[PDB]
RNA sequence: GUUAAGUCUGGUUUCCCUCCAGGGUAUCUAAGCUUUGAAAAAAA
């Protein structure tokens, strides 16, 4: 985290006028011992073995086998009892005379209230606080949170209205307005950080990371991918009949085989379609054309698999799942019958 | 023996409906529209 964090210092620093870097550069220059520790913690457990119990003399001894599930079982019941407390991240942060006093560095809004939330936690104090809206032009410079009138649609594209960030919130957001600083803490002791933000500060790949707007149009996108121009008379200068500009690809598969074929797939349909002005618009215009209108809905899927851990440990409940439970291995001899029915035939 | 004269009566009673069938079958809602547009983060 260390590295990561002197690397997104570094790039930021490189990329001083680039617009959210400027800032990103302030922040991570006002609120440094903050960042020093990880957002992230992690337990870690170990179980030891002696030549004792798998040696006799100088070979093997009875009951050897059993030994390295016993040593397995031993790291998962310690590392289950070890989870019977939750420790949250935040709590390793001293923020004690940060909230008592008015030293918290704040950019944009001065809380009126020694300090305000991030819109994106909700448990830790924001460092910056863009206004929602009374001009959106000059009350972001009047708040010193952009100097320039050019960084104002660098630093509006990349953190919206109203929007309230931590530090460790804003340190996500960088990384993901470039996400190959990454390579730090993967490549893994194996470059500098310098080498590697130098690598990647020359070449400007502008990577792409679909929203949830992308996605509730993601059919529309298709559709117009087909009807391609018979349907685009009044929004040809629109910029969403345009050109692709270099070379913006992403991890999104479907982004990687949909952009070029005449339909930008960088726009953000926030303002087109799913806009509350420009809707009325887009609309009436698909209906004299007659296509789908965009559904403002995704899909959230997740998926876990069903006793996976004793599955590793050998307990035979992924096998009578419902029946056979968890707990019923506390007296497993109890389930007899519908357990040596199993590893019978298995 | 003779004569002479006919007179009375001119439809009554009972039965006036009984029994079965008193609705059956089909259709029992259909197709649309299932929210839209303004307000998402405000000054002290
Ligand atoms: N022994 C293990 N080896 C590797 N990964 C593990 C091990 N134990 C747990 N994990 C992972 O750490 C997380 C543990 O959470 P969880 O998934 O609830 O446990 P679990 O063993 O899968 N029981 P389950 O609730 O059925 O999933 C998951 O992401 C697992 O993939
Ligand atoms: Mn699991
Ligand atoms: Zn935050």
């Amino acid at each position: 985290w260390r590295k990561l964090i002197e690397g997104l210092r570094c790039y930021s620093e490189r990329k001083r006028e680039d617009g959210f870097w400027n800032l990103v550069c302030r922040v991570l220059k006002l609120t440094e011992d903050l960042l020093q520790t990880t957002p992230l913690n992690i337990r870690v457990k170990q179980v030891s073995v002696t030549e004792d119990e798998i040696f006799n003399n100088n070979k093997l001894r009875s009951d050897s086998w059993k030994i390295y599930d016993n040593k397995y079982r031993q790291l998962v019941s310690e590392f289950k009892k070890s989870k019977l407390v939750k420790v949250t991240p935040e709590s390793r942060l001293k923020l004690f005379e940060l909230t008592k006093f008015d030293k918290l560095p704040q950019i944009g809004e001065k809380s009126k209230r020694g300090y305000e939330f991030c819109t994106s936690c909700g448990v830790l104090p924001a460092v910056v606080i863009m206004p929602k809206e009374d001009e959106l032009e000059k009350k972001l410079i009047d708040l010193g949170i952009a100097r320039d009138e050019k960084d104002v649609r660098s630093i509006k594209n990349m953190i919206s209205p109203g929007e309230r960030l931590c530090p460790w919130c804003l340190v996500k957001r960088a990384l993901g307005a470039e996400p190959r600083l990454m390579r730090i803490l993967l490549l893994g002791d194996l470059y500098s950080v310098e080498k590697i933000v130098n690598e990647i500060v020359s070449r400007d790949v502008k990577i792409e990371i679909p929203s949830t707007s992308d996605i509730a149009s993601i059919k529309t996108f298709e559709e117009m991918i087909e009807k391609k121009n018979e349907i685009c008379e009044d929004l040809k200068e629109e910029e969403v009949c345009e050109k692709p500009s270099e070379s913006v690809l992403s991890m999104w598969q479907w982004f990687n085989k949909n952009y070029y074929n005449g339909i930008n797939l960088t726009i953000d349909p926030e303002e087109y379609w799913f806009s509350e002005k420009r809707r009325r618009y887009y609309f009436s215009v698909f209906r004299r054309h007659r296509i789908t209108f965009p559904s403002p809905y995704y899909a959230l899927v997740r998926a876990d698999s069903d006793y996976l851990g004793d599955l590793l440990e050998g307990k035979l409940t992924p096998y009578l799942a419902g029946i056979i439970d968890s707990g019923d291995y506390a007296n497993i001899s109890e389930k007899k019958e519908e357990v040596n029915k199993l590893l019978e035939e298995y």
